[PDB]
């Protein structure tokens, strides 16, 4: 992975920028040392209570002379301590403000330039650059990578500096107050980073093992959901359910172990930090007995070294964000500092005013930059006189278009020169070059705006009258005036779709506005019907007036009209001259003449569900039984600690017997270790409980989901919100993430309720008033913690919603770069881009200020809490209310309690995302379709007859109930005879074939098979005797023998039936010939096949089950040569003795069909055989007339 030098990355920072960064970082440093200072002050605080405990403990000394020496002393010490706390806090709000504010600011300002210059630099690039580069990733790079470099030069490094400042402040204060203790603790430190470092590698080892573990089931998951039509139709729902399931009990059972080891990681972390607590206090408390360190000093250094330690662990992502922001900056600055071969932005060439317009190509050798290996033009020589029109032909290769492309100087030739008049095309400014060159491409392209605006894109300073005139010159004025909004009518991608001819004509006009003296037509008439081609070419021929035109037309119809016809054999020009010369020479021209004669949309919709999801995992009670208890234990562990820490520092603050100072000390210290041991037990138990549950719950769930997915209707798979990829992603992720809302959430809620719940009881008994204070301040701070992330993500989505404006402009500009580069107008699109960006950047100031005041409001009172609680508590202890140790207990219990609930909240997966990934699962499972392929009811007669009779049957698609497809059309087919369907297009050419296979239910009316109604029959058994052949036959990546046997399921097909079905599908020839027999895989994983053979296999598939009803729906549309012969030849020998229905557009193999039904609109208007309908001279006469 690549990365920029740190110095290079801030290149677009200026005066004010460096200023902001420096001021900010400076405030970040001092914000950093605020916490260690806080620690020291805390030590100095506890030292003071330690003095008043011991004297009033032992016996009785002076009753009236204690209130003066103890009570009066402490208040005098706390009135100043308060000033310290509060002082530091008040400073902290300011300096934190400066930090986030300035860093966010300077970052934003930089980024604004960065994105702009990235865009301009993308525009600057020639097309040769867009050949070698994917435009999709480039356009997303302008949004993703720039937003990615925004993060890493902003708040993140501010916090990095705060963090390193806390590291240095903490270790400095550490060693200053305490030489030894800090070295003890720092001695303990390398055993936690060595522990966190091996356990991350362990969890991450299984994480990527899982990705390619489930991807075996995901394969057959997308394989099924893609070919789902061919699945339900061959009823392989059972087999595919099984097949999918066999790859589940191998890839989540792999996950079980990983869940366990990650749980043991957590356990070991806890055991280790608790070991650290134990050892540190065992040292320090025995150290305060020898009267070396004070009790408060031990606290000071333990806490400042500890805080200084976790500083690193909360600097890690802040420095990581800086790192990969450099790696993203690489790609962007590469383009910005890249100057192309064709610029194409500034003028350095000439701008002839003659301007003549004589073309010349001398010895042109050229090859595309994507594939230098293959040479395109070899010694290309071609002159074009003024006003003369030259057509390019020969059907050689790309070369044709290449010349056109070379003419507007998209690329440059490898050898040889392209000269307009006396000067080379390279000696003239490129902007002015494409201003004097107009172009019409094979595919028209209109930008999303008004027609007027699309026209402006050819020339900016054009009056409305010039516009109208230009439109008229394009024979386009007519249909534009017929539009509802005239010249303000929307076009392009979204809104108001226009035909290809009109769309092309507007482009013709656009080009015409430029008034070029040279005109290039690359397959202008191509890809158009014969009725619009006339009008379009009418505009073109009038556009060729006064202009030097070179035209390439696949249709040589409009070619003869040219002055000079130039043929292409290979890379060289061979035959050149007038039409008659090339006809007489019988060249290549003569040859050709004779031969041609959704992500948000998903999660928005579902309502529900509050805790019903737990019913899903309820299949295993034991695991949850152990689980919940284990969490109550690990949850009571935390309040325990706060008590035990308060008894450690209590035995030296509340005085008493010195001989018992040790006995207590080592007891509590050792006790901490015990509290760690048990802590390692819970987490080893939890991952064996919830861990397996949530994983079992995963497997089973997926199974259920997949099953239900096969139950569904065909209408559901027509739903624009349910795609093979979206479905398989619903199966892959949401199905696994469901475990978040079950066990994990019980763990969380129980650990939290155990912690803050019991801790609040204890802090309530050890203090009435102070507890009331903390259960008041703490929630208020917690509320601020929510709003902090509310106003953070809140104006994070609002900022992207105003940024989509820029996104659209850039997108439209990039996706059609190859088009805009021809109309120049690159700088215009840049201008649009900046104009779009001027609104979010004006909101960067307010943004930075907001993040400032928010971060500062949350962070300020994080010190004012200590300020309040320790002042009120001192107020307690000094008076008759007791004591201080209890004050410290209430504080630690409630505060680290509330902190612990936060960390427990951060451990488990996101409950919101879990629930919304759960509701899709539960809805998908409990989903009952109309047509149930799983039902075991049904007639199942012995009657092998098989008469299809549609009566009435009015049907319209549920996906889009607009313009009903079937309007109650009726027909009937008896046994052996073959129906045929004739109409303008599909619907209901295919709709019938679908309704007989019962993919949909017609609104009113009924279709009968034999004497019985379809709806009365068994659903599955109905398709058991119906073979189906679609336009594009799909096979399964399993094997050939299975593909063939896939036709008749629930039965042992074996060698015999497969060879029998192979031999009449005539495919048996292709089988032995190609190594090897029946074991070969189709397709794209094994050997590739042509459509013909694959469809032959497909027929052989629909032939195994011995169907009494064939359904042929536009069988082969892409099959040519003598391949379509053997296909229908194999079709004809299996058609006899079978009820068949054929839909084709061929109309050549329908003359031999038994019944021919001409369906139009929503009914049947013609009926009978071929010659009968033909002699009827209706619409069948007019449709079979286009066969010449
Ligand atoms: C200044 C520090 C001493 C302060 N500790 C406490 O406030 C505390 C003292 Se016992 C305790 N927390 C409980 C007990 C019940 C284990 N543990 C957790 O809540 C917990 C669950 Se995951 C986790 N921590 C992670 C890592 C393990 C990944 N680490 C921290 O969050 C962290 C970083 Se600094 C710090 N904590």
């Amino acid at each position: 992975k690549p990365a920029v030098s740190v110095l290079t990355m801030f290149r677009y920072a200026g005066w004010l920028d460096r200023l902001y960064m420096l001021v900010g970082t400076l405030a970040a440093i001092i914000h950093g040392v605020a916490l260690p200072l806080m620690m020291l002050i805390f030590g100095d605080m506890t030292d003071s209570f330690a003095s008043v405990g011991q004297v009033s403990k032992q016996s009785t000394q002076m009753s009236e002379a204690d209130k003066r020496a103890m009570f009066a002393k402490l208040e005098e010490e706390m009135t100043t301590y308060a000033y310290y706390y509060t002082g530091i806090g008040a400073g902290v709000l300011i300096v934190a403000y400066i930090q986030v504010s300035f860093w966010c600011l300077a970052a934003g300002r930089q980024i604004h330039k960065i994105r702009q210059k990235f865009f301009h630099a993308i525009m600057n690039q020639e097309i040769g650059w867009f050949d070698v580069h994917d435009v999709g990733e480039l356009n997303t790079r302008l949004t993703d990578d720039v937003s990615k470099i925004n993060e890493g030069i902003g708040d993140k490094i501010g916090m990095f500096f705060q963090a390193m400042a806390t590291f240095f402040g903490g270790f400095i204060i550490g060693f200053t107050r305490g030489w030894k203790l800090t070295l003890v603790i720092l001695a303990i430190s390398p055993v936690l980073g060595l522990s966190a470092g091996i356990w991350a590698k362990i969890l991450s080892s299984f994480t990527d093992k899982e990705l390619h573990a489930y991807a075996k089931a995901g394969a057959v998951a997308e394989e099924v959901l893609a070919a789902i039509r061919t699945v339900i139709a061959f009823g392989g729902q059972k087999k595919e359910l099984e097949r999918y399931n066999n790859n589940l009990e191998e890839a989540k059972r792999l996950g079980i172990k990983k869940a366990i080891t990650a749980n043991i990681s957590m356990g070991a972390a806890f055991l280790l930090i608790y070991a650290s607590y134990a050892l540190a206090f065992w040292y320090g408390t025995s150290l305060v007995i020898s009267k070396e360190y004070s009790i408060g000093q031990v606290l000071t250094v333990f806490f400042s070294v500890l805080i200084g330690a976790f500083s690193v662990g909360q600097a890690s992502p802040n420095i990581e964000a800086f790192a990969n922001a450099r790696g993203a900056a690489y790609e962007v600055f590469k383009i910005i500092d890249n100057k192309p071969s064709i610029d194409s932005f500034s003028k350095s060439g000439h701008k002839p005013d003659n301007i003549q317009g004589n073309l010349e190509f001398k010895n042109i050798h050229f090859s595309y930059p994507s594939r230098k290996e293959v040479q395109i033009l070899k010694g290309l020589n071609l002159k074009v006189k003024s006003g003369q029109t030259v057509a390019l032909v020969g059907n050689s290769g790309c070369g044709k278009s290449t010349t056109v492309q070379l003419m507007q100087r998209l690329y440059d030739p490898l050898d040889g020169m392209v000269s307009i008049d006396g000067q080379d095309i390279r000696t003239i400014n490129v902007r002015y070059l494409r201003e004097i060159i107009g172009v019409v491409s094979q595919e028209p392209v209109l930008f999303a705006t008004t027609i007027a605006e699309n026209i402006r894109y050819g020339r900016e300073d054009v009056t409305m009258d010039e516009i109208e005139k230009a439109v008229k010159e394009a024979n386009a004025y007519d249909f534009i005036m017929k539009l509802p909004h005239q010249f303000d009518t929307l076009v392009g991608e979204r809104g108001a779709q226009l035909s290809g001819g009109q769309k092309q004509r507007i482009a013709i006009a656009r080009a015409l506005v430029r008034n070029p003296k040279i005109l290039l037509l690359d397959e202008a008439t191509s890809a158009l019907d014969t009725e619009s081609e006339a009008v379009v070419q009418a505009a073109l021929d009038k556009a060729r007036e006064g202009r030097t035109t070179i035209v390439i037309a696949h249709r040589l119809s409009t070619v003869r009209n040219a002055d000079v016809i130039a043929g292409f054999d290979g890379g060289v020009i061979v035959e050149q001259g007038n039409h008659d010369e090339l006809m007489r020479e019988k060249g290549i021209y003569f040859k050709l003449v004779m031969t041609q004669t959704k992500e948000a949309l998903d999660e928005d919709v579902p309502p529900a569900s509050f805790w019903r999801i737990l019913k899903l995992n309820s299949t295993e009670w034991p695991y949850f039984v152990v689980g919940i208890f284990c969490a109550i234990i690990n949850g009571g562990l935390q309040p325990a600690f706060s008590v035990i820490f308060s008894k450690v520092v209590g035995v030296f603050t509340n005085g008493g017997p010195p001989e018992t100072q040790r006995q207590n000390s080592n007891l509590f210290s050792l006790l901490f270790l015990i509290l760690g041991i048990i802590s390692f037990i819970t987490f080893f138990l939890q991952g064996f409980t919830f861990g397996k549950a949530g994983e079992i719950l995963t497997k089973r769930l997926r199974y259920m989901v997949f099953k239900s997915m096969l139950r569904q209707d065909v209408s559901w798979f027509d739903d624009p919100k349910n795609t093979t990829g979206a479905l398989t992603t619903r199966l892959a992720n949401d199905a696994a993430q469901v475990k978040g809302a079950t066990g994990s959430r019980l763990a969380v809620i129980f650990q939290n309720i155990a912690n803050l719940g019991t801790g609040i009881i204890i802090s309530l008994i050890y203090g009435w008033q102070l507890t009331l204070l903390l259960l008041a301040i703490v929630p208020i701070i917690a509320i601020a913690g929510v709003v902090e992330m509310k106003m953070l993500s809140g104006q994070a989505l609002k900022d992207k919603k105003e940024l989509e404006g820029s996104g659209k402009i850039a997108t439209e500009a990039i996706e059609n770069f190859r088009t805009v580069v021809s109309l120049t107008r690159e700088q215009k699109f840049e201008t649009m881009y900046a104009q779009s960006l001027q609104i979010p950047y004006r909101n960067a100031m307010k943004k930075a200020h907001v993040f400032g005041i928010t971060f500062s409001f949350t962070q300020a009172m994080m010190y004012f809490s200590y300020a309040a609680c320790f002042r009120f508590g001192a107020y307690l202890v000094t008076q008759q209310l007791m004591t201080f140790e209890n004050v410290l207990l209430v504080f630690s219990a409630i505060v680290f309690g509330a902190m612990a609930v936060g960390q427990v909240s951060s451990f488990a997966p996101d409950y919101a995302k879990a629930t919304v990934s759960a509701s899709h699962i539960i809805r998908i499972i409990e989903k009952t379709p109309e047509i149930d392929s799983y039902s075991t009811q049904g007639l199942k007669p012995n009657m092998l007859e098989g008469n299809v009779q549609f009566s009435g049957v009015v049907f319209n698609y549920p996906t889009r109930p607009s313009i009903p497809v079937l309007q109650g059309l009726s027909l009937e087919v008896k046994k052996g005879q073959t129906l045929a369907l004739v109409g303008s297009s599909g619907c209901g050419k295919s709709t019938v074939v679908q309704l007989l296979e019962r993919f949909y239910d017609p609104m009113a009316g009924s279709v009968f098979l034999d004497g019985k109604e379809i709806k009365q029959l068994n659903v599955q058994w109905l398709r058991a005797q119906l073979g189906i052949v679609s336009q594009e036959p799909i096979l399964f990546d399993c094997s050939i023998a299975e593909n063939i046997a896939y036709g008749d399921n629930s039965r042992v097909v074996s060698y015999e039936e497969i060879v029998r079905a192979a031999k009449e599908a005539n495919i048996h020839q292709f089988i032995d010939s190609l190594p090897d027999k029946y074991n070969t895989r189709v397709g794209d994983k094994g050997t590739q096949l042509s459509g013909g053979q694959k469809q032959r296999i497909a027929i052989a598939r629909a032939l195994v089950r011995q169907p009494h009803i064939l359904l042929l729906d536009e069988a082969t549309s892409a099959l040519d040569t003598e391949s379509e012969k053997v296909v229908q030849e194999a079709l004809d020998k299996a058609r006899e003795g079978r009820t068949c229905i054929v839909i084709a557009h061929r109309l050549s193999t329908i003359q031999n069909a038994d019944l021919i039904v001409v369906i139009q609109n929503g009914k049947v208007k013609e009926h009978g055989t071929h010659q009968q309908l033909l002699a009827q001279k209706g619409i069948y006469f007019s449709m079979v007339s286009v066969q010449a």
